[PDB]
């Protein structure tokens, strides 16, 4: 969802 990892990464 909203990732940390960086290419599902809408960054939160």
């Amino acid at each position: 969802g909203c990732c940390s990892d960086k290419r599902c990464a809408w960054r939160c």
